[PDB]
């Protein structure tokens, strides 16, 4: 009935910036061979769950089979260049509860508590959202930290790819990254 599926391809990235790891570029085959149309939800698993959406490649003949992401996409699943993930078309929903793990240590200073669930919700408001993905933070730090990035863990949606808004829950935990080394250097 749904007949909901996707597609295995290769990463593509290029030393450009090439910003914007929520929009996929495929070509017209990558999108039509399922369904997936102009600015539609996209989910990507190479090595862990992600989400994205879908975009025009500028070379409508190249992307037959490779996607360009940004390198935090990338690194939401845990994947290198030219490896081969899977996207599958889906559609968003507001999530109504979120939890996430922003992963830092004695340099932790994106953390505040108390109106802090509304500060998550707030940046990432309106924004689609996948337990077990991972996010990051603009060109910003201080002393010499590592990691510093979110860490989703937990979702109230079927863990499909769901938009935050203005009234979606959130949890932030206290557990930075012990016992936690995600690949990537």
């Amino acid at each position: 009935m749904e007949s909901n599926n996707g597609i295995i391809l290769r990463v593509a990235e290029a030393n450009s910036t090439d910003p914007g790891m929520s929009r996929v570029r495929l070509d017209e085959s990558s999108r039509r061979l399922l369904d997936a149309e102009i600015g539609d939800v996209v989910e990507i698993e190479k090595v862990r769950k992600t989400v994205g959406r879908v975009y025009r490649a500028r070379p409508e003949d190249e992307n037959k089979g490779i996607v360009r992401i940004d390198s935090v996409m990338r690194n939401n699943c845990g994947a290198s260049i030219g490896d081969k993930v899977k996207v599958r078309k889906v559609r968003t929903e507001i999530a109504k509860k979120v939890t996430l793990a922003p992963i830092i240590r004695k340099d932790q200073r994106l953390k505040f508590g108390e109106g802090i669930e509304e500060y998550v919700q707030r940046a990432l408001i309106r924004r689609p959202m996948l337990e077990q993905d991972n996010i990051s933070v603009p060109g910003l730090t201080l002393a010499g930290q590592t990691g510093l990035l979110f860490k989703v863990v937990k979702t109230l949606p079927s863990k499909v790819p769901v938009e935050i808004g203005e009234e979606t829950k959130i949890e932030i935990r206290e557990e930075p990254a012990s016992e936690v080394l995600e690949e990537g250097g």
